[PDB]
Parts: C-alpha cells; structure tokens; sequence
C-alpha cells in the first residue's frame, strides 16, 4: 500500500519494499518518488559539487536491486547522450531544473543523431527512461542554479553508453561515484 514518503529516509524504506520482488510496478515507483517533497536539509550530506562536471553520489544501494543516488548538476552542466544498460530508470528533481532531450537509437549508417524531443523536468517532478523508450541527454542549462537530482536504477549498472551526436557512434563508459553514502571516494 503506497503511502506518502516523509522523509528520504521513509522514502528508502517505501522503495525497499518495492524492489523486495523480481519485477518493477514502474508507475508505482514513479508516483511514490513523485509524492517525496525534497526537504534540502535531509540530502544536504550527498549533494557534493565539482567545478567542471556533474557528480554522482551514491545513497543506497537497495539491497542490490537498485542503486539510488544523487546527481549534482553545476551551472552548464551535462551528460552524453547515453542509453540505460537495459535498466529502469527514474530521475527526480530535488532543487532547479534540468532538460531532458530524447533520441532515436542510431542506425547502423553513420548519420547525424536528430532530437525526438525535449522537455524542462521542474523541482519534484520525476522522469522515467528505459531503452526502449530512448537515449537522453540530460542537462542544467542555467547560468545561476545548480541542478540536484534523485536517481534510481534498476538493475544497478556502472557502465553505459555514450553516443556521439554526429554520428550516432559508441562508446562504452564506466561511471565512477564522487561519494558513496556521504563519503568521498576519490
Ligand atoms: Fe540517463
């Protein structure tokens, strides 16, 4: 029964429970991550910026069914364009605004990779992404706020792909955590 999140901490717990089988009620997660009112003071411990990009900072790791962290987005700050290592998963805005752009998954042909779309996620609103939705770049656009986000995956994944633009082509990244539950791992 989905209950109003609290707290983060009420909100690991809600999830726990969720990820406790083998299969995702996507929407079920989506509206329970939605139903969290970002309270700064509780994720203040994760939000760790860099200077020159967007940090990933683990918070849970769900007993492994899911890996839960939070994304630290300075001013300009992006991803690649990038795929989902056959995961769910969900992002939710905790403080500013983020731009989300969708892709086609490229040809084999090597050819300019055209947006299907775009959108601006707001504070509290959550997305949700797979790969046979699509690729995404996600990015903060702002020139004055720094973005801060809440993602799950699931299964959890340390590698994915990024896609160059221009030709829709490749490349396989190992993403690396800035912290992991409030400490940083260089
Ligand atoms: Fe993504």
């Amino acid at each position: 029964e989905l209950l109003k999140p609290r707290t983060l901490a009420d909100l690991i717990r809600i999830l726990h429970e969720l990820f406790a089988g083998d299969e995702v009620n996507v929407e079920e997660v989506q509206a329970v991550l939605e139903a969290y009112e970002s309270n700064p003071a509780e994720w203040a411990l994760y939000a760790k910026f860099d200077q020159y990009r967007y940090t990933r900072n683990l918070v849970d790791q769900g007993n492994g069914k899911f890996n839960l962290m939070i994304l630290c987005w300075g001013e300009g700050h992006g991803s690649s364009i990038h795929d989902h290592t056959d995961s769910h998963c969900f992002l939710k805005l905790l403080q500013g605004n983020l731009k989300e752009t969708l892709f086609d998954w490229p040809d084999k042909k090597s050819n300019e990779m055209i947006k299907k779309s775009e959108r601006t996620l707001r504070e509290n609103q959550c997305a949700y992404i797979n790969d046979s939705i699509g690729l995404h770049r996600v990015e903060n656009v702002s020139h004055t706020e720094p973005a801060v986000s809440l993602h799950l995956y699931s299964p959890p994944f340390d590698t994915c792909h990024a896609f160059d633009q221009r030709t829709g082509h490749k490349n396989k990244v190992t993403m690396t955590f800035h912290s992991k539950f409030g400490i940083r791992t260089p």
